[PDB]
């Protein structure tokens, strides 16, 4: 991938105040389903994601543009709205978390540049 000031905001601005909040915890690493006891956990959710993942993918120079990260938020998202009950607190926590996610990326850069200056 590359590095963009955009993509360098979602991992220094955005995923900095996600990975630290109150609620992250269950959104840090994979979803084991063995160790859970839930083997329709990978029948349902059929692209899974969390948080390590995407900082990961965000330290690696993964993505080629901020669209795709967000894309992975928004898929871990909806992965817990889709698999969990509506009255469970984890899709509160998300619902928070996600609202974070929007607030932060309302002042996102709005034009997508590669941070690299180089020799022509
Ligand atoms: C997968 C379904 C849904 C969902 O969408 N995600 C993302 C999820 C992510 N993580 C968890 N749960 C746990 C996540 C990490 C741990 C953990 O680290 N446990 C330690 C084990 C070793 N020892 C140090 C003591 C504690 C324990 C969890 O069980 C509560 N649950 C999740 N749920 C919930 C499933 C039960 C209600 C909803």
């Amino acid at each position: 991938g590359r590095v963009t000031n955009q993509l360098q905001y979602l991992h220094k601005v955005v995923m900095k105040a996600l990975w630290k909040h109150q609620f992250a915890w269950p959104f840090r690493q994979p979803v084991d389903a063995v160790k859970l006891g839930l083997p329709d956990y990978h029948k349902i959710i059929k692209q899974p994601m969390d948080m390590g993942t995407i900082k990961r993918r965000l330290e690696n120079n993964y993505y080629w543009a901020a669209s795709e990260c967000m894309q992975d938020f928004n898929t871990m998202f909806t992965n817990c709205y889709i698999y969990n009950k509506p009255t469970d607190d984890i899709v509160l926590m998300a619902q928070t978390l996600e609202k974070i996610f929007l607030q932060k990326v309302a002042s996102m850069p709005q034009e997508e540049q590669e941070l690299v200056v180089t020799i022509p």
